[PDB]
């Protein structure tokens, strides 16, 4: 796969924001430890983490989630976004 | 997104077979109604369905799963592959 350039990041974030916004809000809630998330957007994803813009009652906040293991290409990014969505759905059941 | 040409199909199937083989076996079990699936591969995906090659004890069999609604582009393909994986994991619990 292609390495995680800012160009590739932009395209990943664009597609997540348009077609996977529910998953991003799950990331913000479970991995970002944010309580009453209204919506969340991905601003960037890079080898070591992702930057989320998170909306709630108190307005907007930017947070960073750091990955346990650095991403080496867009396939690593795919696998982590899949795994994080599954893990967040499991955790979000119990609050 | 790009329309579902055989070229795009080839690339989707290639990536599913290399990085999502577990999901394909779930498709074969739940949507293909195949019992003791050893492994499954995607041979083609087109606007109306997907062709799976499915290995079991009795050897190899090709099956077709037809989509309720035809796919119009690669994003539709993405959404159906995601949904089918989630649905198969739910069903596969109860046998
Ligand atoms: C050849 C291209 C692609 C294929 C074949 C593909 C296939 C899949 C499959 C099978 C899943 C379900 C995984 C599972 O539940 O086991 C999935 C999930 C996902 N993919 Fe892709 N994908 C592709 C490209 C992309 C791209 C370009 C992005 C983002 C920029 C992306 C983002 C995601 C996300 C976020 C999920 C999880 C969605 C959710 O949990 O609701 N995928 N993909």
């Amino acid at each position: 796969a292609d390495p995680l350039t800012p160009a590739i990041s932009d395209r990943i974030c664009k597609h997540m924001n348009e077609d996977h916004a529910s998953a991003i809000a799950l990331y913000a809630q479970v991995f970002g430890q944010q309580t009453d998330v209204t919506m969340a957007q991905m601003q960037a994803i890079d080898p070591t983490g992702m930057d989320l813009v998170v909306e709630s009652e108190g307005g907007s906040k930017t947070i960073r989630i750091e990955f346990e293991q650095p991403l080496k290409d867009s396939e690593d990014a795919h696998q982590v976004l899949i795994a994080m969505a599954k893990q967040a759905r499991s955790v979000g059941k119990n609050s």
